[PDB]
């Protein structure tokens, strides 16, 4: 209870976008203001630093994870949680994007959103007055999920800099991934990713073009394959693995057909107790979920299971971030 | 000391709110001052406490963007509380009627607000409850709470609601909100004239008109029908109110370029006026007008949410 | 200080009528309505600030979802609104991944589920406690308890009654926890079980029980109607709905048999079998009812986090 909790000033009044927005220093002052957060929460302290300010969350596709997480976080810092829910709204009389951003915007302090079209988050910024926070723009990217999944990394392993680090699945559509392996070439010293994905699902070029640069002359090595081969699990120190990314394969075209066939058929990926007996001592197992069979129920007994934990420090990071966004 | 900033409005203490037909000028007055009041104390970033361990239970029977939320938002700026209560994930599924679901929301709520699709949905729902209802929209009949924020826009974006000349503009026969902003302007306010803008088969209800007839005629109001946006409505009007189509067809269709308003049908209108919508808005109101100053159809809704903070404060307190 | 928490139930999942003793429902009674004289006065409470509720309804609810949330509310404390169909769970996310997913967030899940057996699985991942809101045919324990408090409060025993529970009891997970919670802990004079044969009063609850309804000397009878006998000496009609999911009527006609002092109650929704010419009568409690589940959903989730 004698901790601080200072904001993290960068971010005051901010729309979040993108991993790019961050530098190293936001990234740590985050760290170790959600760190602080979680102390303060699990020793039973109750925080009202947001009393009277209201999130409204905007999902025009589903989430269990990242709605919930952001709609505890606000409540766990004495703020208050408008329900709108796109579904049952005026969007049904022809209502637009733009009039729906507006009328949410008038009410609140901070708009939650999430949006299968990739431009939708960039449309809400040239309407809205008060900060947007992107919680999945289509394939585009996941700003906060790469902040949480950090906060995994650091509090599970001591150190961000010098890892291994495989990202594993479906890399083209995974938005995750892409806010991820941005965040940690820009400003961390990483040893090597393992990108790990059939030839259809790799990560885009969008993503690994702009890092070219900081790849180039940071050292990093980035080594493409399509399977988790003996290599890929002693060296990595975090297995970052991703679901099937199927509704936004919706086309019914012979290609949506053979990517979606890809992931099993064209790659060897899935992580089970077996697979395990290859791994480290000192590593962790990571998914930003929800999961379907590439990650076995047989890891969950493992301590290097870090994929429910990783939720948990969700909670705290988002906090961190709504607390600065807002304070 | 919230007796003297936030006072409420003592004639709506524990008050079901039904009708525009039920608040006198005194009524609305005492509302407006209080939304401006709730207004200043928000806009400075002020926390209020004053419904602290009160709920209120939403019970939408029809899809709401502004009214839920704007209802929402205004319980918990005043420090109270929302039970998201939903229809569709409801025991309605397992053959509960509507008195009954009345009755359960009553045992748990200070206060209910209520949208359905039926008229006499309100009736039904009062002849039961407990607790006040506020009702956010019944049918074709009523929008009271709408037509509230309404003259609140008015009166703060023009200074003045007596004399002005208003266009009630498109589905008239249909739309709640100007069925409730004709009764209460023309009731309680000096209203110079009204245009009433709409294809015949979507003309204001005689069943709205019948009843003013009194005051019309003792005020001296000036009331014309129109199908179009003429040059003279656009040249004389301080407020157009257009709204949303909800033979008609037929009518509609035939009217719809006359009655939209853009920004070069914006070129004849006054200097100082104002556009307002209830909304949600289709093509009758263009993105053009978007920028101009008299657009107030946005502002409306940020009324709104203060005008219920008033609203729940009063009947609450 | 003046809401003493009910120590026994702290940190602890409710899942059944079995895990409750008699110094347990009656201090839960006791707490709910000292909860209840200090909200009608209009008093406020703050004991859970901070706490977090997430319901988890894989099925329909009015008063169920809605009076946990309120009870939270009312504690001070707060509600995270999660829903099944706008979820990961189209994504393809088990059950099991869903609870452990609000876990993460929560101090308490409110779970309702149309598998008996989901709660059990539920238990198995879960750190924080879970109240069973309702799984399948089973059980229903945090309405045995509010229907007790119910009998409490308006006829001001329990010991002694006659009752009879009417309706569907073959799928009626509200009579299971309600004959289970009152013949475990309670001298009941006489229940009449009052249904059809092919929804009758399951085996597999009667069986459990018959060492207490014997040394109790419980009286048990079984009638496919609402004869004179049962309501001339019933002190409580408890009557319930077909479980469609998955001669009883009760009018003011009928009523002109009932008893002086009596309740009529039903844990809602109703369809016919209750008729609204009952809704004006003193004895109809199936509205004040749903009240009391308030209070004691809030003596419970109090005793649970406190
Ligand atoms: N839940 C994460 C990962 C996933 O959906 O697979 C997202 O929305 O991007
Ligand atoms: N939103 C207003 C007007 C409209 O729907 O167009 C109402 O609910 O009545
Ligand atoms: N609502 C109660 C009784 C019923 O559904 O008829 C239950 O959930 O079991």
């Amino acid at each position: 209870s004698m901790l601080e909790l200072p904001p993290v000033a960068s971010l005051k009044g901010k729309s979040i976008t993108s991993a790019e927005q961050f530098s190293r220093a936001d990234i740590y002052a985050l760290i170790h203001l959600a760190s602080a957060m979680q102390r303060k929460i699990d020793a039973g302290e109750v925080l009202n630093l947001l009393q009277g300010r209201i999130m409204t969350p905007l999902f025009f596709e589903d989430s269990s994870r990242t709605f919930s997480s952001f709609c505890a976080a606000m409540i766990r810092l004495g703020g208050s949680v408008v329900n709108f829910k796109v579904e049952a709204s005026s969007i049904n009389k022809g209502e637009t994007l733009a009039d729906t951003i507006r009328t949410l915007d008038s009410y609140s302090d901070v708009l939650v959103m999430r949006h299968p079209r990739q431009d939708a988050i960039e449309e809400a910024l040239s309407v809205a007055q008060h900060p947007i926070l992107n919680a999945g723009n289509g394939a585009g990217e996941h700003p906060t999920q790469a902040l949480l999944d950090t906060l995994t990394i650091h509090s599970e392993l001591g150190s961000v800099d010098g890892i291994t680090i495989a990202l594993i699945g479906d890399l083209k559509m995974g938005r995750t991934v892409h806010s991820l392996l941005k965040l940690l070439v820009r400003n961390f010293s990483i040893k090597c990713v393992f990108l790990v994905a059939p030839d259809a699902l790799q990560m885009p070029q969008d993503v690994l073009e702009p890092l070219q640069h900081e790849i180039a002359t940071k050292g990093v090595i980035i080594h493409r394959t399509h399977a988790l081969t003996d290599e890929v699990m002693q060296k990595s120190d975090v297995l970052y693995t991703t679901r099937l990314q199927k509704e936004r394969f919706m086309a019914s075209t012979s290609d949506d057909a053979a990517a979606l066939q890809s992931f099993a058929a064209k790659a060897d990926i899935t992580i089970d107790a077996a697979r395990m007996r290859l791994a480290k001592e000192k590593m962790i197992v990571m998914h930003p979920l929800p999961r379907n069979d590439e990650l076995s129920t047989t890891v969950d007994a493992d301590p290097r299971a870090a994929y429910f934990r990783q939720m948990r420090y969700g909670m705290f990071m988002r906090m961190a971030i709504l607390w600065s966004v807002l304070a």
